[PDB]
RNA sequence: GGCUGUCGUCAGCUCGUGUUGUGAAAUGUUGGGUUAAGUCCCGCAACGAGCGCAACCCUUAUCCUUUGUUGCCAGCGGUCC
């Protein structure tokens, strides 16, 4: 990817003065109009490695995971990832699915078992009584943990849209010893994880293109 | 030992894994509505489960089907009535 494209989506604007962590010095151009300017010349080799590193992982069967809740990305990331041969999380992450997998595959077994009542021909000899809430239960169910439902097992690498908002799932990443990539703006911790792309974490186009790069990274990672 | 009263038919009482704290412990069981109810919905570092609440049990109030004795007498005939 080049620099023009990312400039046109905006990832040099930012947040403003007020809410910057000093913990990114380097990570910083200059400030314009009470707002930050986020450096663009330091940020496109580490996503290139941050590439290289996803797409040589991915080579290998390995199976990442898509985090993204915003209410402006959750549909993004979701068709990303379904047209990325990947796995997808849309709405607030369960703590702890992952150092408590063991309960969740439960959840996911039941979902499977209310998969098949629903498509097997069944929900009408009930007495109008649970049909209907169970309908509920099923839509409420597979939005919360329905885009992992044929996962089944750990992944190898992780990928984080806008990594504050979802600092909880990174914990539970360095718990275990999962390499991940995340995006970080000017109020984030580039402590805990060590792939950092700097940029804006708010913008539709933003999440766009960088998924684009992503799907684009893994389709060439495939072909080796 | 067994059996019984009481708080009180009050709506509460706990467990597994995860996370937080040096620790006794906490969360889950907090918050906004709502109900007789820890009843339900939304949200949420929690995800699930159990005993409790409700339901399944008996009786009373309406209708239908099966049968008419020692129970019944609308329609007929007779009658010491
Ligand atoms: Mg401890
Ligand atoms: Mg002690
Ligand atoms: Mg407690």
């Amino acid at each position: 990817v080049s620099m023009r494209d990312m400039l046109k989506a905006g990832v040099h604007f930012g947040h403003q003065t007020r809410y910057w962590n000093p913990k990114m010095k380097p990570f910083i151009f200059g400030a314009r109009n009470k707002v930050h300017i986020i450096n663009l010349e330091k940020t496109v080799p580490m996503f290139n490695e941050a590439l290289a590193e996803l797409n040589k992982i991915a080579s290998r069967k390995g199976k990442i995971l898509f985090v993204g809740t915003k209410r402006a990305a959750s549909e993004a990331v979701k068709d990303a990832a379904l047209s990325c041969d990947q796995f997808f999380v849309n709405h607030r992450w369960l703590g702890g699915m992952l150092t408590n997998w063991k309960t969740v595959r439960q959840s996911i077994k039941r979902l499977k078992d209310l998969e098949t009542q629903s498509q097997d021909g069944t929900f009408e000899k009930l007495t109008k009584k649970e049909a209907l809430m169970r309908t509920r239960e099923l839509e409420k169910l597979e939005n919360s943990l329905g885009g992992i439902k044929d996962m089944g097992g750990l992944p190898d690498a992780l990928f984080v849209i806008d990594a504050d908002h979802e600092h909880i799932a990174i914990k539970e990443a360095n718990n275990l010893g999962i390499p991940v990539f995340a995006i970080v703006d000017t109020n984030s911790d580039p402590d805990g994880v060590d792939f950092v792309i700097p940029g804006n974490d708010d913008a539709i186009r933003a999440v766009t293109l960088y998924l684009g790069a992503v799907a684009a990274t893994v389709r060439e990672g495939r072909s080796q």
